[PDB]
């Protein structure tokens, strides 16, 4: 009985030590976009013809990368040793996440420019000595949110099998599988027009 709770305590751990895991690496993957990829650009230079196109590809990728990099890491850290900010943490900051709704919406945008111009973007990610294309590196954010949802849902039935206090972890989840559904509606919207 007691046995299973603790079992279930572990599990939340483990959850959270996943969570802050997997974000330091997610932050090193956008640190590679942002201080690889786009920096590697600007020393390198774009083709005439594609002037300005690399705002489109990147379009609000370091909008995103600082906020994880200046905020929501440290915040996740902090929930290690304070489990219960967790859920709060994702519900306060509900209206942040538009910026990954936004970055949905422009996401069609930004895969016609790269494969338009991959032979470019094949060349930046040899100069910067990455093996991941450019592609694999920008469908990252859109794998987080799903990551982020599949965790809290983990996090949450442990924390039912401790018979723990869940109510705001639920709200956590709904929110969390919202915003992928929101995310694959803008970009469904986004395929019925191109240039």
């Amino acid at each position: 009985e007691e046995e299973q709770k603790a079992k279930a305590l572990r599990g939340r751990m483990f959850v959270l030590n996943e969570l802050v895991q997997t974000e330091k690496d997610y932050v090193k993957d956008l640190g590679i976009v942002v201080e690889g990829f786009m920096k590697r650009i600007e020393e390198k230079g774009v083709p005439e013809d594609m002037r300005g196109k690399d705002k489109i590809v990147f379009g609000n990728i370091h909008q995103i990368y600082d906020w994880h990099k200046d905020f929501f890491l440290a915040e996740l850290e902090k929930c290690i040793q304070e489990q219960d900010r967790l859920a709060q943490l994702f519900i306060k900051h509900e209206r942040k996440l538009h910026i990954y709704v936004w970055y949905c919406q422009n996401k069609p945008r930004s895969e016609y420019i790269v494969a338009e111009y991959d032979a470019y973007f094949e060349e930046v990610k040899q100069e910067i000595n990455q093996r991941l294309t450019l592609s694999d590196f920008l469908i990252k954010p859109i794998q987080r949110i799903t990551k982020y949802q599949l965790l809290l849902k983990d996090f949450l039935r442990y924390s039912e099998k401790a018979g723990l206090e869940c109510s705001d972890i639920e709200k956590a989840v709904e929110l969390m599988c919202l915003v992928p559904k929101r995310c694959n509606d803008m970009m469904n919207l986004g395929r019925l027009q191109g240039f």
